[PDB]
């Protein structure tokens, strides 16, 4: 509401200050931002209305996630300017995923806010999932103006990403999985060292993981509050080396099965029914999650299906070594 009659208010052309930082720039990348928002210009209208029928909408939806993508490039950039130097301030001008995945998230804002959404703009754009996720955050941090519902909402696509959308095949995600700080950061990672995306992820994702863990376990598992830690472990021990069971799967399918295991080895017997029952009360939980889990060449079974086979047959040599006389060391809980 406050920021949205700023940008009726503005104009669909760069500000003359932001016109500047491309003018310092060492290669000018004006001309193509500008051929970048008129190439993205058709292509949005028509897959708009190749969705809603028919009315002219679509044009209004974009020149005002323009505006706003020009208003948020305007403060990234002033921000930006004190971090890179003058040769990655003008790459991260001309890089078309970070220009993309800025304007990705100006239209989601207006997209949402006018309420086929989340993650339909990525299929719009042709963006991966792990590529627009590296501009959420200093975008949110860019946008004094945004309403908690926006944070709230864009917070959410980050977390579908972190739980899913970044986990499907094709996904840059296992790219950078195999080889081994703001947006700008991470979009001037070169795909040819460190690899600072990949690490900030896996540190969110496991605040995520950690955080729906540990409520299941202050329901469930309240009675011994030590299999919380063994369950935490086995799951981190999971997401770094087994990860390739996370492909085209959900974060929260690995929570329930590090559960039910542990207290299968400890013979604690509160069995997958009382898991998934409690987890439909978890925050935006769907039901499909459980009752919808791959097994291979997309063949769909339940959650049990999926526990009993690759799960289980996986990590069994590993499972065990946890009711042993030497169990494996704990893993550090995220701060």
């Amino acid at each position: 509401q406050q920021l949205m009659m700023i940008l009726n208010s503005a104009s669909d052309q760069p500000s003359e200050n932001l016109i500047s930082y491309f003018n310092n720039c060492t290669v000018n990348p004006k001309e193509s931002i500008l051929k970048r928002v008129k190439d993205i210009g058709y292509i949005f209208k028509e897959k708009f209305a190749k969705a809603v029928g028919q009315g002219e909408i679509g044009s209004q939806r974009y020149k005002l996630g323009v505006r706003l993508y020009y208003r948020v490039m305007e403060s990234m950039l002033k921000s930006e300017e004190e971090r890179l130097s003058i040769q990655n301030f003008s790459k991260l001008l001309n890089d078309n995923i970070f220009h993309m995945s800025l304007l990705a998230c100006a239209l989601e804002v207006v997209m949402a806010t006018y309420s086929l959404s989340f993650p339909w703009i990525l299929n719009v754009l042709n963006l991966k999932a792990f590529d627009f996720y590296k501009v959420i955050e200093s975008f949110i941090k860019a946008e004094g103006n945004l309403t908690r519902e926006m944070i709230k909402h864009l917070e959410r696509c980050e977390h579908r990403i972190m739980e899913s959308l970044a986990w499907l095949s094709d996904s840059p995600l296992f790219d950078l999985i195999k080889q081994s700080h703001t947006a700008a950061d991470m979009y001037l990672e070169p795909v040819r060292k460190k690899s600072t995306s990949l690490s900030l992820f896996y540190k969110k994702v496991y605040r995520l993981a950690y955080l729906r863990l540990n409520t299941l376990c202050e329901r469930l598992l309240s009675e011994h509050p030590e299999l919380e830690h063994i369950i935490w472990t086995l799951f981190q021990h999971t997401l770094q080396n087994e990860y390739e069971l996370m492909r085209d799967r959900h974060l929260d399918q690995i929570v329930m099965c590090s559960m039910y295991g542990i207290c299968k080895v400890k013979n604690i017997d509160l069995k997958f029914k009382i898991i998934v029952t409690a987890y439909k009360d978890l925050p935006h939980a769907v039901q499909e999650t459980f009752k919808r889990v791959l097994i291979k060449e997309e063949e769909y079974d339940s959650i049990i299906v999926f526990y009993n086979s690759v799960f289980m047959q996986r990590l069994k040599t590993n499972i065990l070594q946890y009711a042993s006389t030497r169990p494996p060391t704990l893993a550090p809980i995220p701060h």
